[PDB]
């Protein structure tokens, strides 16, 4: 419980039903290095279908219910055996509670039975951390997992824009995107279309470069990491299963194999594999899996030899290749859980 609760001090920064969203804080004074880590937990895209999500999901809709603490897990540990990568750093957990893939600007209001504020939610808590010590740091880590990965594609750059404008050039923004990088292929049988049907309903915001790759209408496209991570200029690590289960389940893949199924998961493996051939810092592992950085054990996979948080280690060397500490780290066997460290 080692992460306080914050709401937030500006009130009309709020989650789905208008109350206020928030932060969870564990301060480590003496540490310069600050990770905010975006939850996740997918979206809605319509009144019908965000009001389901309140009756059964609705923490993720709201403050009201939250606890006072929350315990960091994982990469949002402190302790080193359970972190080795960022164990002293200072901690933030960002609440997921706008259901907008952390992409929306808009305010319940009049014509808006929900408001859908991620993007501003993210700016807000930045805003706010300044005065409690963020200030003085050297780096920003905005990291994620889930829509919480997809949230840091679309919201590090305007991070980054916002300290520039505020006036704290010397903090270094950078991205860790987990289990946020999907693709827009075929499904297996009969996210897109309710993503494009999203941004208009949350009144969603992408990247600037990326907008104005795709223009009007076709901002959706820059929801999907292998075409919004070229745009951006910040540091950016990226981590994803291959064989990721939520990709599986809006492809309609459910888990003895034939061959049109089999053909059909080693070719994601293999679309997966190419879209990072040009990212520098990513780990990949082939597992039939979901999310990473904030569970207990994320320090147990490895590919190539190498775990997740040394190759978070070697990511940060980089930004001061490097004998023996590698940070592109893509599985090439082409079947779930052929490297034998996958999550049993
Ligand atoms: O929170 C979780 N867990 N698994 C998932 C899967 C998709 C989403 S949103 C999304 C993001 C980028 C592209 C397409 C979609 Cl649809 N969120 N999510
Ligand atoms: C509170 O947040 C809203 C939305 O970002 C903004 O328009 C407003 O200026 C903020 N208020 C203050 C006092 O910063």
């Amino acid at each position: 419980e080692d992460l306080r609760l914050h709401l937030l001090l500006n009130t009309s920064v709020t989650c789905n039903d208008g109350s206020p969203a928030g932060y969870y804080l564990k301060e480590s004074r003496g540490s310069r290095r600050w990770l905010l880590f975006l939850e996740g937990g997918w979206y809605c895209f319509n009144r019908e279908n965000c009001d389901s999500r309140y009756d059964t999901m609705r923490r993720l809709m709201s403050s009201r219910d939250w606890p006072r603490t929350r315990t960091g897990t994982g990469i949002l540990s402190s302790q080193p055996e359970e972190n080795p990568y960022w164990w002293n750093a200072n901690m933030v957990f960002i609440p997921y509670c706008s259901s907008d893939v952390w992409s929306g600007a808009s305010s319940k209001s009049e014509k808006n039975e929900y408001a859908f504020m991620g993007a501003l939610i993210i700016q807000e808590v930045v805003r706010e951390l300044l005065g409690r010590g963020l200030s003085g740091a050297k780096v920003l880590l905005l990291a994620g997992s889930s829509a919480g990965g997809t949230g840091v594609l679309l919201n590090v750059d305007r991070v980054a824009e916002q300290l520039e404008k505020l006036g704290y050039p010397a903090i270094q923004v950078r991205g860790l995107a987990d289990s946020g990088w999907f693709l827009d292929n075929k499904q297996y049988r009969h996210p897109t279309e309710a993503i494009r049907r999203g941004i208009r309903y949350w009144n969603g915001v992408v990247p600037e470069r990326c907008r104005r790759q795709f223009q009007e209408g076709e901002e959706w496209n820059c929801f999907f990491g292998y075409k919004v991570y070229p745009t951006l200029r910040s540091p950016v690590f990226v981590v994803q299963w291959l064989f990721d289960e939520a990709q599986l389940t809006v492809d309609n893949v459910h888990l003895p194999v034939q061959e049109g199924l089999r053909l059909y998961i080693q070719n994601l493996g293999r679309e997966l594999r190419h879209t990072l051939k040009d990212v520098p810092a990513s780990f990949a592992p082939a597992c039939l899996s979901h999310e990473i950085i904030i569970r207990s054990h994320w320090t147990d996979v490895q590919v190539k030899g190498t775990s997740l948080p040394r190759a978070l280690h070697c990511w940060d060397r980089s930004l001061h290749p490097l004998k023996g500490c590698p940070v592109h780290l893509v599985d090439s066997c082409p079947w779930p859980h052929c490297n034998p460290s996958c999550p049993t």
